[PDB]
């Protein structure tokens, strides 16, 4: 890993940023690995969280936020196109009234503002991926 993984990335977020996450995954998908993105609203692990991405490689994305400490409704969607055993782009953009999220090009989801995303200050990157890069572009 070009990364220690957990990253944590302090990070400060406004309409039109996008934050851009390489790497692969450490384990085949007959092995059920996991990748997950946490948009935390302070550095500190139990703080609120704006945009919970939790992507079961091969099966199924799981989305939430946790807000005033509770975990709220969950999203999902089956739409996961990552390769097993390649290196993944995963492109998370910020517009003014959600999160459009992209693998490797491909647009799967549009995760609605629930806080205003300034208020994301680290990008938490976890699991079973080797990472190879993380840009915060504008």
């Amino acid at each position: 890993s070009s990364l220690p993984v957990p990253y944590k990335l302090p990070v400060s977020l406004s309409v039109g940023s996008c934050v851009i996450i390489k790497g692969t995954p450490i384990h085949s998908f007959i092995n059920d690995p996991q990748l997950q993105v946490d948009f935390y609203t302070d550095m500190d692990e139990d703080s609120d969280i704006a945009f919970h991405f939790r992507v079961h490689f091969g099966n199924h994305v799981v989305m939430n936020r946790r807000e005033f400490g509770i975990w709220m409704l969950e999203e999902t969607t089956d739409y996961v196109p990552f390769e097993d055993g390649k290196q993944f782009e995963l492109c998370i953009y910020v517009h003014y009234n959600e999160y459009e999220i992209k693998v490797n090009g491909i647009r799967i989801y549009g995760f609605v503002h629930r806080i205003p995303p300034s208020f994301v200050k680290m990008v938490q990157v976890s699991r079973d991926i080797s990472l190879t890069s993380v840009c915060v572009c504008n």
